[PDB]
RNA sequence: GGGUGCUAAGAUUAAUCAGGAUGUUUUUGUACUCGAAAGAAGCUACAAAGAUAAGGCUUCAUGCCGAAAUC
DNA sequence: GCTTCTTTATCCTGATTAATCTTAGCAC
DNA sequence: AAAGAAGC
């Protein structure tokens, strides 16, 4: 090519590695590493979990909102004011079913009844009445002993049952009482009762959001799924043909006719041949592949013919137009009356559509008016359901237009669709991420792209550009040894199904009726099946006819929790009783098993798992791993996405190298290559630290030019003692406001006096959620051991702490540790609190003064005699002022709780007035000049005045409210400090704990904010505006 | 040998929507403790009602936005 | 003031669209 | 991982 420099690059999703060198020299031009923690993109799991989770909190508290005005309207309560919130509503939704109810009797049952609808896919009020009568609580998820035995149960129950009950209830209501209109029976099952559609969303007709139906454009679709639809490979603005569609299936099997090779006079079959076999399927009402073979076999011996596409045991496959086959079974319509545009579109909406409504709302919608009469669509929708196995196969990577354009040269050249293709045939990277949704490859794509036009505009374009792939190659015997798993995986599919359906009728397919609603039967049965027809927790067997028409008495467990480990395979997955999965909480199997009252023991899991010879190895290690992981410690996910962004760019880098035709080589290397190299090479990957990207890069640019002094020297600097000192870092800044603003826990407070106070303080409450563990005895015994008067009970209740507990604490085993508490209830049930009687409720939680209130996040009720707080409140960002009088240095902090959404503008802002404030707070001095804004991963450079030292940082945040101008810095060269290490002198060691917090409000310290490109280039910023920038 | 295209499967995962049951905390009621009661205490449990990222929107409702990306 | 060290909410049900790797069968 | 009060 042009020049003689080959860049590599090592694209990972929180790192690009970058590397230049001469193919020619062997010269190292440039090192470096990119650095964007994935951790903020892969939080927007957290983010729709949230955004969803707002939404039913919403809509249940609108539900009872849209009761009231219900009532007002109705006349039935004008005055909401003088409403008991502690009568029984259980026991009114009981006595309403047959006896009269006062209107704001009626009111409370209907309001609780409102705030648990129950599933959508004796009345209620009995039963839960009766729990409440005969165990004392109804909600949640809670165990009961009877006749010896331990069972538990929840307060799940079908909406479709708390709609008989409150309609029984308004009907005796309305014997009783006029102004219970039908309209008000009809409104309130509305409310009780209405669902949004799957494929609807969020808003209305005045609620415009661009989540759901009704767009802020002004357009309202009929599937909000119908825009996601993948787009033509080649003509990238029509979106794709649904795999049922005609053009499709004439596409799919001419381009399988022509890839066949047979005896003809040319190998391969001819315009005439193909119309007929096309005819002969068509109008065949049976059809297989064994069939189609057997006839060509006719128009010419089967075995004869080659080039067909195989099985993965080894029947071979074809297409055989199925979906017009069944479509033309239909008896309303004709298959054949239709031309080729309007069954297509037939199939786009069978396809996407899968309910009435959906299917309904589309036929009147596109196509003309009178296209289709009630009877006719009302076959097209039983049609559809009878067949979502065919309509959920999806979409074809092409559109109808291209097939189009290819459709009649497939019938005339006898080529395959590639071979047609051919013969008639800087980056931007926001545009090339526009219509990518996995925030995580595409960042990675931006980042990787932003650097090669730098790279190109300090280096001129390159002969060539890698870029490391994680494929792999695999010879013979691997490749064998793959396709027998992937055969053994779908054959224990099948295994399952059939014995699914012996089981239930007898015959060896299950009906079709069973999968609506449905649709991940097929995967439970899979599970069913390797866990020998039993639920692994409590140990019961599972039957088909329960996991089929009782499917609620089951859910799908990840075994250890998605919490913590993220992995959504099947070797993460069981399926036991649903009680069972409640009551297992976030815990693994080990970690809960023996702890539940409704469940096996985990030694006859341990027995069980090995006796079994259905379960995967990977599925055993993880139901038995007696490790007590967590969330914070220090998966496939990541892999997904690497693959994902190092092929979207090595794509839109060929691309670009040929259509603007500049031609610089783009290659590829895999890591099975790099990695041996790196052994069979110098290189010592390091430490917990970031050079080994750019290591990692170069290698990835030198693997391409190793087809040639110059080797030597490549190798050399490469492993030399003054290489890894000159790699730069270049880290990306994080800007972004109203992020996560604090711990989710709601705190109390109380005034007390504790330890060494002798004036009332405010301390926060915790509380030990449960005694009977022992992570919560452990957290007894640290409290009881420093101060037993920080639990309430001791100062509040000193009659059972002393009485009951203490005794406990003497009389019990400890030990292997136990949980003396536990004994105890293994003895007598659960530790009452101390009476006369035995009266006592139970204890299951201690709260304790724990700590004195600092900063926090005020969400005080109105009612409440002691605030309530939310802790642990996030930093945005931190503005450096300096102070000519002193000398010295003063730093304001801001935090993602400080802006907020201005009432009457509706701007997410913080005024003038507060930023002031938080000023004064933090210790500036109003007539101090403003100098740089830092953000995360800024770089600062920290000069001492008294020696010639320096030393560069990279920015985390302000730390520490009370003491001021003290920042939290984190190194330049890697993600972690370890602790104690070497500063400057005026900042002395980094703290051994190994967060190095350090005050910067000194009389002798110079601090400068530095930028860098992507590259790695820095230059010191000195100053950056007058004021703060604070542009909303 | 890499790259890529159509199809089918196997294995992973991403985006988004509709829902359930909790958990946290406030207040009240009841039980428990104290008091002769009224009550007190706010521990401990159940229940109900309110709040549930701080906080906002307008179109009064199957109402809408608020933890990603934009650097 | 500087360092240490405790602390930190979740389990599911139903659905659609998309991507990546790996086997296959054809092909520039 | 990092907030920030506890601890000295
Ligand atoms: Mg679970
Ligand atoms: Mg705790
Ligand atoms: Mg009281
Ligand atoms: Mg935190
Ligand atoms: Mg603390």
């Amino acid at each position: 090519m042009g020049s003689d420099l080959v860049l590599g690059l090592d694209i990972g999703i929180g790192s690009v590695g970058v590397g230049i060198l001469n193919k020619v020299t062997g010269e190292i031009i440039h090192k470096n590493s990119r650095i964007f923690p994935a951790a903020q993109a892969e939080n927007n799991l957290v983010r729709r979990t949230n955004r969803q989770g707002r939404r039913l909190a919403r809509r249940k508290k609108h539900r009872r909102v849209r009761l009231n005005r219900l009532f007002e309207e109705s006349g039935l309560i004008t005055d909401f004011t003088k409403i008991s919130i502690n009568l029984n509503p259980y026991q009114l939704r009981v006595k309403g079913l047959t006896d009269e109810l006062s209107n704001e009797e009626l009111f409370i049952a209907l309001k609780n009844m409102v705030k648990h609808r129950g599933i959508s896919y004796k009345t209620p009020g009995q039963i839960q009445l009766e729990r409440y009568q005969t165990y004392g609580q109804l909600r949640g998820d809670f165990t009961v002993e009877k006749d010896g035995k331990k069972h538990r149960l929840i307060n799940v129950f079908p909406t479709s049952a708390y709609r008989s009950e409150a309609l029984r209830i308004l009907q005796t209501q309305q014997e009783f009482n006029p102004q219970i209109t039908d309209e008000f029976i009809n409104r309130y099952l509305e409310i009780l009762t209405g669902k949004r559609k799957y494929y609807h969303g969020p808003g209305n007709e005045k609620s415009r959001t661009d989540y759901g139906r009704y767009r802020t454009s002004g357009e309202t679709l009929d599937n909000i799924f119908g825009i996601l639809i993948g787009k033509c490979t080649f003509y990238p603005d029509e979106f794709r043909a649904a795999k049922a569609s005609y053009t499709a299936q004439e596409f799919n099997l001419l381009n399988d006719l022509n890839n066949l090779t047979v005896p003809t006079e040319t190998k391969k079959l001819s315009k005439e041949q193909k119309n007929q076999i096309i005819n002969y399927v068509k109008n065949e009402k049976a059809m297989g592949p064994a069939k189609l073979f057997k006839y060509i076999a006719k128009l010419l011996d089967v075995a004869d013919i080659k080039g067909y596409r195989i099985d993965k045991s080894g029947k071979a496959e074809i297409h055989t137009f199925e979906a017009y086959r069944k479509m033309k079974t239909l008896e309303t319509l004709d298959i054949e009356q239709m031309d080729r545009e309007t069954l297509d579109k037939l199939a786009y909406v069978l396809t996407l559509n899968t309910e009435r409504e959906g299917i309904q709302e589309a036929l009147e919608h596109e196509f003309a008016d009178g296209s289709f009469s009630q009877k006719q669509v009302d076959e097209l929708v039983q049609f559809r359901k009878a067949n979502s196995s065919i309509f959920g196969k999806g979409w074809h990577n092409f559109s109808v237009k291209l097939m189009m354009e290819l459709i009649p040269e497939l019938y005339e050249t006898s080529e395959e669709q590639m071979t047609i293709l051919t013969r008639l045939g800087y980056i931007d990277e926001k545009l090339l991420t526009e219509e990518i949704y996995n925030p995580v490859v595409a960042k990675s794509v931006r980042q990787a792209i932003k650097i090669v036009n730098a790279a190109i505009k300090e280096y001129g374009d390159f002969d060539n550009i890698v870029i490391e792939m994680a494929r792999e190659t695999n010879e013979d015997d691997e490749k064998k040894a793959i396709q027998k798993i992937q055969k053994a995986n779908k054959d224990e599919k099948d295994a399952a199904m059939l014995k699914a359906a012996n089981q239930y009728n007898g015959k060896a397919e299950l009906p079709h009726s069973v999968f609506h609603g449905h649709k991940q039967l097929a995967t439970k049965i899979r599970l069913w099946h390797q866990q020998g027809e039993r639920c692994l927790y409590t140990g019961k067997t599972i039957s088909i006819h329960d996991l089929i028409n009782n499917s609620n008495q089951f859910e799908v467990d990840a075994i250890l929790p998605l919490s913590i480990t993220f992995d959504d395979s099947l070797a993460n997955k069981v399926l036991v009783y649903a009680t069972a999965n409640q009551e297992k909480g976030q815990r693994t199997p080990y970690q809960a098993l023996d702890s539940m009252d409704d469940a096996w023991s985990f030694r006859e899991l341990k027995a069980f798992v090995r006796e079994s010879k259905t379960l995967s190895n990977k599925k055993k290690e993880y139901l038995l791993t007696e490790e007590d992981i967590s969330k914070f410690d220090v998966i496939e996910r990541n892999l997904v996405d690497t693959r994902y962004a190092s092929r979207v760019v090595l794509n839109a880098l060929q691309e670009h190298f040929r259509a603007h035709k500049i031609d610089t080589k783009v290659s590829v290397v895999r890591g099975q290559f790099t990695s041996q190299l790196r052994r069979h090479w110098g290189i010592e990957k390091t430490r917990d630290t970031y050079h080994h990207h750019a290591v990692d890069a170069l290698i990835i640019a030198a693997s391409s030019q190793l087809n040639l002094a110059p080797y030597q020297h490549f190798v050399d600097t490469l492993k030399s003692k003054e290489f890894e000192d000159s790699i730069l870092f270049s880290y990306q800044v994080d800007s972004k406001f109203n992020r996560k603003i604090s711990d989710a826990t709601i705190y109390a407070t109380r005034q007390a006096k504790v330890g060494k106070d002798k004036a009332d303080e405010t301390y926060v409450l915790g509380k030990i959620k449960d005694i009977y563990t022992q992570d919560g005895y452990d957290a007894f015994m640290k409290i009881y051991k420093k101060d037993k008067s920080k639990f309430l009970m001791y100062r509040h209740d000193p009659q059972t702490f002393e009485k009951v507990i203490e005794p406990i604490l003497e009389n019990y085993p400890n030990k292997v540790p136990c949980n003396p508490f536990l004994k105890y209830k293994e003895e007598h049930g659960y530790i009452r609190k101390y009476s006369k009687k035995g009266n006592g409720p139970e204890i299951k939680s201690l709260k304790y003064y724990d700590s004195k209130l600092g900063n926090h996040i005020d969400i005080t009720p109105k009612d409440s005699n002691n605030k309530v707080v939310l802790q642990s409140v996030s930093p945005w960002r931190a503005d450096v002022y300096f102070n000519k009088t002193t000398g010295k240095y003063e730093i304001l902090g801001l935090k993602y709780a400080d802006l907020q959404f201005e009432k009457g503008t509706g701007t997410y802002k913080i005024s003038q007035e507060k930023y002031n404030d938080i000023k004064k707070k933090e210790g500036v001095d109003s007539d101090s000049e403003f100098k740089f804004t830092l953000y995360k991963n800024d770089l600062l450079l920290v000069k001492d005045t008294e020696t010639k030292e320096q030393q560069l940082f990279r920015f985390l945040s302000r730390t520490m409210p009370k003491q001021k101008h003290y920042v939290e810095l984190k190194p330049y060269d890697k993600q972690k400090f370890e602790g104690g290490e070497a500063l400057i002198k005026v900042l002395g060691n980094v703290a051994n704990s190994g967060q190095c917090k350090k005050g910067l409000g000194k009389s002798n310290i110079s601090i400068y904010k530095v930028r860098t490109d992507v590259l790695g280039n820095q230059h010191i910023i000195k100053n950056e505006g007058d004021k703060p920038k604070l542009d909303f």
